[PDB]
């Protein structure tokens, strides 16, 4: 579709949009004192409007300006354009909060994270978790598999005042920066069991390991692995069909 458009409030250019419509215009937006008439290919109109093809780049924007706040308490997770006026710690992450995982990985974080403590991200992705950690008083290393999420993950940072580590590897990688007093990990239900007794290994007695990304009716995978790893279980919640399981060492 191409979008026609003109400089104006619907207000005003309230004359000529019923021409707009016989047209063949099929929706009209006011955009920042801009009307925005969609059709289906351009035609000739006497309005000296403006034709542009509608493109990928235009709905991302579009959906961008839609988004609101996600509350994950004690955080609220923000666009770096957003305003926050409440007393919930501000998360400033570029948009790509609101999935489940994420919500239910913050709750427990702040339940289970100390000033003070090492932590360890895996999958750290858009370093969410990561910054977090940081804001609570954490010293947090995140980690991720895929090299090119680093660089957003460290702006992401840089735009919430902090500094954790950000490195490219998995579990192994973080090891030399171990043992941590805390590991979170937002992956799935597989790869948590696999990677039960290598959590064990990255972690100090008494430390915590925070599980999500699970699928409810793969929860007993997990419980399973965690409980041969020699981990103790403190805490479960769950979000629609996710789950965080949350295991003492």
């Amino acid at each position: 579709m191409w979008v026609y458009r003109l400089k104006g409030t619907l207000e005003a250019l309230d004359p000529i949009l019923p021409g707009l419509f016989d047209g063949g215009a099929r929706g009209l937006w006011e955009r920042e004192g801009e009307v925005w008439a969609f059709f289906p290919a351009p035609v000739d109109l006497p309005y000296e409007g403006v034709w542009e093809e509608v493109g990928d780049e235009d709905w991302l924007e579009a959906w961008r300006r839609d988004l609101k706040p996600a509350l994950a308490p004690p955080f609220v997770v923000l666009a770096p354009w957003h305003t926050w006026e409440g007393a919930e710690i501000p998360l400033v992450i570029e948009p790509g909060g609101h999935h489940e995982t994420t919500r239910l990985a913050l709750k427990a974080l702040a339940r289970h994270l100390r000033p003070g403590d090492k932590v360890l991200d895996l999958g750290t992705g858009s370093g969410v978790l990561a910054i977090a950690a940081e804001k609570l008083g954490g010293k947090a290393l995140g980690v991720d598999i895929d090299p090119m999420v680093l660089p957003q993950a460290e702006a992401n940072a840089k735009r919430n005042g902090v500094r954790p580590r950000f490195l490219e590897g998995s579990l192994e990688a973080a090891l030399p920066f171990g043992p941590f007093d805390l590991l979170v990990a937002n992956l799935y239900a597989e790869l948590h069991a696999a990677l039960a007794p290598r959590y064990r290994e990255a972690l100090v007695p008494g430390g915590r390991a925070l599980l999500t990304g699970i699928l409810k009716d793969r929860a007993p995978l997990v419980r399973e692995a965690m409980a041969g790893a020699g981990f103790r279980p403190l805490e479960e919640a769950a979000e629609g069909e996710w789950v965080l399981l949350a295991y003492g060492r």
